[PDB]
């Protein structure tokens, strides 16, 4: 579950000459190898080949290893996490050789993307002046769902009560997630290619009113959520170049670009490629909360003054990915996934308050799930990609002191490969998917725990299994169920039945009160549906 | 060693052996002017996209015969053999070499504590008058001399890093910190019977600045060093030099907002209003206010200022930082209390170079801070009193000529009625060997050029051999005497000249075989208190 940097692998490059002891590749061969590198290798080895999950592959190292070593490693791989590209057939014998030779050659230098480039890509389709002054359509905007139709580079706006696909909008490239302005009027989508689209939900026919490119590869975006700063700013984070950008919340005008290149928090060594992961917005101060993966830093960026920029660079833990605020919206709890830790930041005081091991392998909470456990009090939960465990952490320093920032319980759900856990204040249920599980029976189902039945005795809570994929009537292909998302009232929860692009997918709506199938959304346009975001729950951070 | 890059169409490739040889030469001799990443600085950019258009022949010839503007004639001089020149020519046509970083591992490896705090004196054990002591850089000797400010006796000569750039004092005045251009930092305990280096550390490959914590309540808590390469600053324990926090300065330019791979750290001062360090980041034009109360949850204010920030100083009230964005002829003013940019004004002169500048009360204008220039003979005054003189605040109030161009340091003291201005880099020996002195009391600010007395400093030193350059005035603790360095070559005769401030007459000439290439001089009291 590492990033595929496809957009970077669409950029043609100049083939470098070969130095002493190295064979050269033609521009054709080199570009072929370059495409493969960014599409399949850069996620683990880095855009600059400096290393991340995988070891560094820079010439100073690879040339010492030699062609044979590289060829063998790419072909047979290793048990530590390196895929057997050759023996699996993923890469042909010729491609394997291209990659081995490619690794011996000077690394390609992907371009930077500064203000000049951003402003050039900046397009305002409808100036604020010309936009509606009130909602012109009759949609129940707060109950609307924005769904990522992954491979189609589109998003579907679906009605939360009728399940009608109101419209399908194009962005031109695969979108990762949707976020809403604090007023709920503007819908922001971040494309994997670094393209940001801003949609005005007040239009009779909602569409993009402004767009801008902020980098080459990106996965995160957020809006200003401090009271008084509604609709003032939007922020986007990139994998490449390593930077985040604060934009005007009404026009997308790029205001401030900040490089994330810097020192790792622990060994304090310079890191040339620190990717920006999750970005949240503080409700206690006019700040954005930015996760910087490889350096293990969480940045609290004050947007009240972009010229005299105040920031708090918090030393956390390396490999930060996703996370969410607790129920009170004061503490940011995030997964430093590779190290199995949850880092807790007090957004009011701007300081790290705890780092706890979950006892599980690779926690992946999404924004997590907050609920008042019957005996433990307020807790935040996360499931794991590496195993079947669900861990609960106390989130009430003042009210449940001894339980605060301590892993209170850990129990199994359906199986490993989980990606998202979900609940809502109006629900007594905790839903846990198992998207990446190798067993179709598991990956196509969801575990549901009854919060009301949770005692605090150490025994593993029972769960009901919902056959989501089966309910959708989809057996063809590899239909993986992913991410629960509630409607505005918290009475229904949606799940994506993510199938291949040339296969049938669906969205399944579950009645939260009965845990029975409510409705199945199917449409020829529903290609590879993944992330779903309810307007109200996203604008208010209700999870 | 670095992995040799391949050569593209038409251009020749070098073996790993050849390349690394040329690489060594580049970083040791060229990187200083052309930049570590070949992006350019004092010299033009030598990146492939430019060099290839020029061609091998152009590069070769330029490296051999050089040019008037500043390029050294490596070939003709013999500094580089014909082979080395060609090697450099081919080298310049190839992709830029990947420079070595210098992080925590490297710093801790160089970190040595010679005398642990617990083994140091608990009170001053020598009988020196520490506050009136002067720490003088003996540049080419890799030493500093501690000189008695009243008797002019050289109390001790200590080994330090090569070409120490400056000396800074801890707020209590007990600890002396020096940093060499190489990145080597030495911490000296002035309370020892025989003061010496109690701790040392290397913070980079090229460095110029070091400073101590000066916020009340934070005396002797921290020291901070800035590096040209790698682009970073490091906060160290004020008692042991333990490297606590390293921050990269690589980032975006304030105006065009474009990534810059080499933003060198220039001057670093310490706030008197908040527990913060004031860090100038040259190429990006950013001034950083770094809060040292919490190094884990690090608070900083990144102030967009002006590009090419170099040196500067606090006004008389110690609230406003006034710094020169030298290449753009601007003075940037930061309010250290509110943590914000207050003004940016053009001095009307070419390349302002204030050092820490000179604060004084102008008879007509009120509180002002002055700076002279490297590019011309002008002295500019900026108002520094928003409350008492609002109409004059942050405005260039006057500009008048001194001895000539090539000035580096301007100086005065609260007890002095004089404003001293050197002309160190002037090509004319008679000018570079003298200092201009203006009578502040006589300044009217009527638009006329104030008269100045010319002190023949070099002549007073009795040195004519090899054109000595007079540089940097520095006062004693009482502000009654001002010292100047008479800087001659390593194998030549140098001296320090002490001037009686009240009469502007020669007070004393300091000569000693050990006084090799004297440059910066720092009085303990005036440095610990930022009195200028
Ligand atoms: C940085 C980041 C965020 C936080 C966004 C924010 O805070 O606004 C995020 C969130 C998310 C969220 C947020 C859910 C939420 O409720 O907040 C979802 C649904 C999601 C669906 C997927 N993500 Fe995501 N995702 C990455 C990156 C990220 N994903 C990757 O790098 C990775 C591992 C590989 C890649 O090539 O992108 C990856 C793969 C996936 C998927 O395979 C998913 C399941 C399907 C898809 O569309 O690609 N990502
Ligand atoms: C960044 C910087 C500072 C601020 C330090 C601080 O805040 O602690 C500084 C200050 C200084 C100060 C500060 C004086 C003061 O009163 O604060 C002095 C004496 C000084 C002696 C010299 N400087 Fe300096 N100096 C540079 C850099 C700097 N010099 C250069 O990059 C430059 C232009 C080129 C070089 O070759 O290093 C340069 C040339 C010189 C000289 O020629 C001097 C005269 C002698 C030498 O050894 O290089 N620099
Ligand atoms: C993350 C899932 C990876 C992807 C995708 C790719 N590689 Fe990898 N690689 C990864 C790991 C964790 C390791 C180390 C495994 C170990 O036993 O320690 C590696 C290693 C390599 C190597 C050898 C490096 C060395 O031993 O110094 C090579 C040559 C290599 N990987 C190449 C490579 C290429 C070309 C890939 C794209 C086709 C690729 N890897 C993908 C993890 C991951
Ligand atoms: C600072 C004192 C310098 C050092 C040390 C080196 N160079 Fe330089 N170089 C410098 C200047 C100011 C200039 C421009 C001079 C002018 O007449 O305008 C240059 C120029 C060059 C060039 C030509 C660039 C061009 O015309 O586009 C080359 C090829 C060059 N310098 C190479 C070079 C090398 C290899 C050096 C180390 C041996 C070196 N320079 C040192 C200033 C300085
Ligand atoms: C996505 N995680
Ligand atoms: C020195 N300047």
């Amino acid at each position: 579950y590492e990033p595929s940097l496809d957009n970077l692998a669409q950029q043609d490059v100049a083939a470098p000459g070969a130095p002493e002891g190295v064979t050269a590749l033609s521009d054709a061969q080199y570009n072929e190898a370059n495409k493969i590198y960014f599409e399949r290798c850069a996620g683990c080895h880095g855009v600059l080949r400096k290393g991340a999950t995988g070891k560094a592959l820079t010439p100073d190292l690879t040339r010492d290893l030699g062609f044979d070593y590289l060829q063998s490693f790419i072909t047979y791989a290793s048990p530590a996490g390196m895929p057997n590209w050759g023996t699996s057939g993923e890469l042909s014998a010729e491609q394997v050789d291209l990659m081995a030779n490619y690794l011996l050659l000077d690394p390609a230098a992907p371009p930077e993307f500064g203000m000049k480039e951003m402003r050039e890509s900046w397009k305002v389709h409808v100036a604020p002046e010309d936009r509606p002054t009130q909602q012109e359509n009759d949609w129940d905007l707060e109950n609307l769902f924005s769904v990522t139709l992954r491979d189609a580079g589109q998003i579907a706006l679906i009605d939360g009560s009728t399940y009608e696909i109101k419209t399908v909008l194009d962005t031109g490239y695969a979108v990762h997630i949707s976020r809403l302005s604090a007023s709920g009027r503007y819908l922001f989508v971040i494309g994997r290619d670094g393209k940001v689209n801003m949609i005005d939900l007040w239009m009779k026919e909602p569409t993009t009113v402004a767009e801008i490119k902020i980098g080459s590869e990106a996965r995160s975006i957020e809006t200003s959520k401090m009271e008084g700063w509604e609709d003032k700013y939007a922020i986007a984070g990139a994998y490449w170049p390593p930077q985040y950008v604060i934009m005007d919340g009404e026009t997308l005008e790029p205001k401030k670009i900040q490089s994330t290149r810097g020192m790792t928090y622990d060994e304090q060594e310079y890191h040339p490629e620190p990717r920006v992961a999750a970005i949240l917005a503080s409700h206690y101060r006019p700040e954005f909360i930015v996760n910087v993966k490889e350096t293990g830093k969480i940045l609290l960026v004050d947007y009240t003054d972009l010229n005299n920029l105040k920031t708090t660079e918090i030393s956390a833990e390396r490999f930060l990915h996703d996370g969410g605020l607790d129920g009170s919206h004061r503490y940011f709890i995030t997964a430093a996934n590779a190290r199995n830790k949850l880092v807790v930041i007090d957004t009011k005081e701007g300081k790290l308050v705890a780092i706890e091991d979950t006892g599980g392998q690779t926690p992946h909470p999404g924004r997590g799930a907050n609920f008042v456990h019957p005996t433990f009090g307020p807790v935040w939960a996360t499931s794991h990609m590496g195993d079947d465990s669900v861990a609960l952490i106390g989130t009430d320093p003042e009210g449940h002191p001894d339980n605060a920032w301590k892993i209170l319980d850990s129990f199994p759900a359906l199986g490993g490969g989980s990606l998202f856990i979900k609940t809502h204040p109006n629900s007594q249920y905790l839903y846990v998917d198992a998207t990446l599980n190798p067993e179709a029976e598991i990956s196509g189902s969801v575990a549901v725990f009854d919060i009301k039945a949770m005692t605090g005795d150490g025994s593993d809570p029972e769960f009901k299994t919902l056959p989501i994929a089966e309910w959708a009537g989809i057996t063809e292909g590899q239909p993986r169920v992913v991410q629960g998302e509630f409607n505005k009232d918290g009475t229904e929860v949606w799940f994506s039945v993510w199938n291949g692009k040339d296969q049938e997918s669906a969205l399944v709506v579950v009645d939260d009160k009965t845990l029975e199938l409510k409705h199945v959304i199917k449409d020829e346009r529903l290609v590879t549906p993944t992330g779903k975001f309810n307007v109200y729950n996203t604008m208010t951070d209700t999870y």
